[PDB]
């Protein structure tokens, strides 16, 4: 029931998903790991809110099957809170990597001109991140196994209901729940990718017309491959979690901004990303990363 | 009921265990950690019990609240059997660098000659380094308490009943279980110290000598401040407790150079205890027993 442009657009998508998305994370590798006046207390206090909401262990499997495992340590009011940051920004920055990598192999995105490329992924990263993320969550022990590394969501005090407040976890219990195939991650993350109204976009037509393109295409997947009556508003489930991601991205930006001034912790192409300091002279690092 | 000089005895052996015995390790740094022929095999088979038998997890409790713990591969036939020895032969040197520092301050030792000094030190630290592991071992959880270093003893099939055919570990129970005091842990260490049969010794008379008089001040220190009838014959068991532990420190002498064998380990301080001129044999510890404290 697919027309043949949207069976090739659906096999570009798969093939990019499929030659930059390292499942097994075997390529993440020299990472950093924990080691064994007025205005600026608000800001730490606002700080301290944002890191609270996403606390997790991290746990290591050797491969001789020893397990090293970090417990986070409780808020005290110090510079512990950030002990985790920097092993956070060398895994967002080799998710970013792999994403910018992703939306290269895709013809309609090389298609775009460098700055409309720089602006897109500069929108979408986070979120195209937590898609493949999702992919990784297990719902059942609130755990992301990225392979030989693992992120168990620490027994807060409250239950499942209050890590639901948390939109961020809340988004991935909900997305985990609609069980969604290979195809339906990767159009997700094409239309996360196309997305018009993304801060610096010029040729808003012509992305708004991909991203229409690849929102018919996942509808139309839905309805061949799917039994009709139950998976019915499926779609419609789809877009409001891609809605909602928007939201999230918005929020997790303004943490990381917030963190950044107290505590630095972004790595170079974090900071491009996020507009920590021309579209490419701006963006030296993504440009090279797209024209590579 | 004590004499003075045992007054001033037990007074001198506990300044210096205060002195010497870093009881949070704050100071034990810079240590490793896991990273991130038919006769060839009876040694590696027999290796592979030594190892077994004491299994330990590690935690390292730091500072910030922040907890690493490191759980120790199974036996899958392979050098994962060694993980952890580069980090306890640190552990060891710096327990045997305390000892050290504890014999030096005491006015007994240091009067002796540098050669008997040395052969002391070489055929007690073990068993020193034993009498205050105990003081930190928790035994209704099995793990040594190092301060912000935890090394707690694996399960295994048997329970407690197969934990204690190793006899290091039922050591630790059976001395544990004996509730002694700082003082006579202190003279516990004395009295193993001041071994006159220790190989290499040349004054024998003189540290036989002052081994029956920490010996006789452990009786006397159990006579005055232990009425109980759970405490009857204590002197004697511990008596007993300190040949067992000399029995215990050959068997890992012998342990010890086996696996050595196999998978190199030991730092060059424990090269020197575990070798068999004294002086040019065991360099590093006659510079420290040189140096000052």
């Amino acid at each position: 029931g697919l027309t043949e442009e949207q069976r090739m657009m659906i096999r570009e998508l798969m093939d990019a998903q499929m030659k930059t998305f390292d499942t097994t994370f075997s390529h993440f590798k020299n990472f950093r790991l924990p080691g064994v006046s007025r205005e600026e207390a608000a800001k730490w206090s606002q700080v301290r809110k944002d890191l609270c909401s996403l606390k997790v262990s991290l746990q290591l499997r050797g491969e001789d099957g020893s397990v090293w495992n970090y417990k986070p340590p409780a808020d005290s009011g110090g510079k512990e809170i950030f002990s985790l940051l920097p092993h956070m920004a060398d895994m967002s920055t080799y998710m970013f990597k792999g994403i910018i990598s992703f939306a290269k192999v895709i013809s309609y995105f090389r298609d775009l001109p460098i700055e409309d490329q720089i602006s897109l992924l500069k929108g979408a990263a986070f979120e195209l991140c937590q898609l493949r993320f999702n992919t990784v969550f297990n719902a059942e022990t609130g755990t992301w196994e990225c392979g030989r590394l693992s992120y168990c969501l620490e027994d807060t005090a409250g239950g499942f209901q209050q890590l639901l407040l948390e939109p961020m976890l809340k988004f991935h219990y909900m997305l985990k729940k609609l069980q969604l195939h290979e195809e339906e991650y990767v159009l997700m993350q094409a239309i996360s990718l196309f997305s018009p109204d993304r801060p610096g976009v010029l040729q808003h037509r012509v992305v708004d017309q991909l991203q229409e393109q690849f929102a018919i295409t996942l509808k139309s997947y839905i309805e061949c491959n799917r039994p009709q009556p139950a998976h019915r508003f499926l779609f419609l489930k789809i877009m409001a979690m891609l809605t909602e991601l928007r939201s999230i991205n918005a929020q997790h930006t303004q943490r990381a901004l917030r963190i950044q001034d107290i505590h630095p912790f972004a790595t170079p192409l974090m900071q491009e990303l996020f507009g920590i300091t021309s579209l490419t002279e701006r963006h030296k690092i993504l440009h090279r990363l797209l024209q590579e």
